[PDB]
């Protein structure tokens, strides 16, 4: 296959970079198993970043994927922020709380340059051409997420080596960047074959790929690989919180929705009180990534009391594939139905 | 893969989707003759035309046919909602102006005893359902969620149509108004198959050989295909619907209640963009039609799809201008 050769990996599974639930130990296990392991870097300081890459490199020399956000920083909006804070006042009262990141840059480049990742993935489009040329000159393949056909064509045109097609079924943030209109986005079943028809480069399927059968359906459609997120979230290598783990296993896990309430940007998570009462979508939330600061305390407080009411419970529309077995074992689950 | 071909008495595991007001006996015949299951949509039909269309089908094939009804509950009286809504459309007016399945339908159906009877928006009463089973006829219905699937199986459905969000036309939900409970085919299909014992038909974005293959891979017993039949000459799709389907506008669709009162997937036009696509002010199901019925005749006459219900799935690329029989086999 085209991506196994291009990436130098055995199996056409990519473990989805999932910021906040996961680091080196899951990336190591999946790359050692023969797929592509992924380090989410969106929330890492430069110190954490270098540490975590050093930890990866001293347990495997197999390929890995380091992931970054390259969104536009929002624009000052202290008042929009203050108005949102005012709206949450009732929760602050209830929980007795006193209310009292950062796109890929040259700074992250300098650290990456020491390690030279086999792949560099981006969410929310691509960085500037210079940053991109710097990356390519490490030997790194560059991939990014498309949620429409137009986005896929934009990525090809700007030199992406592969496109991640994420259907609406996907957990975590929508990686859209040409349009704010969510009705332009498609489910996996329709996005995948339409992106493959439009581009010449390889296409990775993301959104609802949770098991052998679904991996098979994806490849049948002409995907060169699959990116799998939600179905690793119960693996011991994952740092998924007890309360997030509990939600995934409950029958609430089946009902998810797109919400901007936690971050400023549409993301899919298990439906909770905060989303039901204030959303799921809300036009008053500040631009990404400002909104996190306003719920950080509530989340902490409500989790401490064992409520998942104010948590970002990122999860796709098929939770049925999550299993508490080693991620290497699980990565092999996924490839049984392939030739 | 064969549980349904056996069960329905058909050659191929392809069901042509019943599509009200776009499609009648000519398409059902052509697909049922071709070895798939052809469908007559009866939601929008008087008893006269119900009987005429069934008579027409039986006079041309003896092969199995599917007949489709709505069994939505009828809406409470709401003339003040209706009057208000008309008020909002006033600037448009200026720009140019100013039934569920029942014993009735059953009496006509009993003359023909059709091989399958399909329902949108749940199931009818126990009594009407037993009546249909006594003809030897198979009853199927749409689920948009796993709970809906299980509820249909427990009340005696012979198979489940799982319609993913990609599907064209009305959403067939009946347990929750919450659209966020619903699912794209890729996730709905496998979770319904895991949940139920009876066969599962896949609906929403099945448009070609590859997608059919991909749905069967996941363990569908059969596929239901609507959008991709719409350019077939046997289909009575309107000249401007045809034009919309072949333009780049087709690629963009959205769920909208503006034409009927219920959420249906159609190509985004001016009315949807300006007034919607979703608007809490539009009267309940079946009532909203009369509000825009005239604006469409008006608008379509001068060549505009600005006020048409241009219903279409999220994959329009398998539409082909060839006979329905060819297309059915190409799947
Ligand atoms: C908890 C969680 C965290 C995620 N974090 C990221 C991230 O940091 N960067 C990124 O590009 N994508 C992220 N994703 C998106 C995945 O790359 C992928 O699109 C998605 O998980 C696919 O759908 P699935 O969850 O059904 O496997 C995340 C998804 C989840 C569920
Ligand atoms: C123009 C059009 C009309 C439809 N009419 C009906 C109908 O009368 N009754 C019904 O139960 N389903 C109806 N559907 C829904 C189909 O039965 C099916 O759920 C859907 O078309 C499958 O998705 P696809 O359009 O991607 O093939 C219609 C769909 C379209 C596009």
């Amino acid at each position: 296959c085209r991506l196994t050769r291009l990436f130098g990996i055995e199996f056409p599974i990519i473990q989805a970079p999932m910021a906040g639930v996961q680091g080196s130990a899951l990336a190591i296990a999946v790359s050692e198993a023969g797929g592509l392991g992924s380090l989410p870097c969106a929330m890492l300081s430069l110190e954490a970043l270098e540490a975590e890459l050093t930890a990866i490199r001293s347990q495997t020399a197999k390929p890995i994927n380091v992931n970054f956000f390259c969104h536009r920083e929002p624009v000052a909006q202290a008042a929009k922020q203050a108005a949102w804070l005012e709206q949450l006042a009732p929760y602050f009262a209830e929980f007795n709380l006193d209310p009292n990141r950062t796109p890929y840059s040259k700074a992250q480049a300098e650290v990456l340059a020491k390690f030279k990742p086999e792949v560099v993935s981006f969410h929310f489009g691509l960085p500037d051409e210079e940053l991109l040329l710097e990356i390519k000159s490490w030997g790194s393949k560059v991939i990014s997420t498309a949620t429409t056909v137009e986005e896929a064509l934009w990525l090809e045109a700007r030199g992406a080596d592969a496109i991640i097609a994420q259907g609406l079924e996907a957990g975590g943030h929508r990686g859209h960047f040409l349009s704010e209109d969510l009705t332009e986005q498609l489910g996996t079943f329709s996005l995948l074959p339409q992106i493959i028809a439009a581009v010449e480069i390889p296409v990775i399927a993301a959104g609802g790929i949770v098991d052998a059968t679904t991996v098979r359906a994806a490849m049948t459609m002409g995907a060169s690989a699959v990116q799998v997120g939600t179905a690793y979230l119960l693996c011991p290598e994952c740092n998924t919180s007890a309360i997030h783990r509990e939600a995934l296993q409950s029958d609430a896990a089946q009902h998810t929705a797109l919400t901007n309430l936690f971050s400023g940007r549409p993301a899919r998570g298990i439906v909770n009180r905060f989303m039901a009462e204030m959303g799921p979508m809300n036009e008053a939330v500040p631009d990404f990534p400002l909104a996190s600061s306003a719920v950080a305390g509530l989340r902490t407080a409500a989790e401490r009391l064992g409520f998942w009411d104010f948590s970002p419970l990122w999860c796709g529309q098929n939770a049925s594939g999550c299993r508490a077995i080693p991620a290497a074992d699980l990565t092999r689950s996924f490839v049984l139905s392939l030739p």
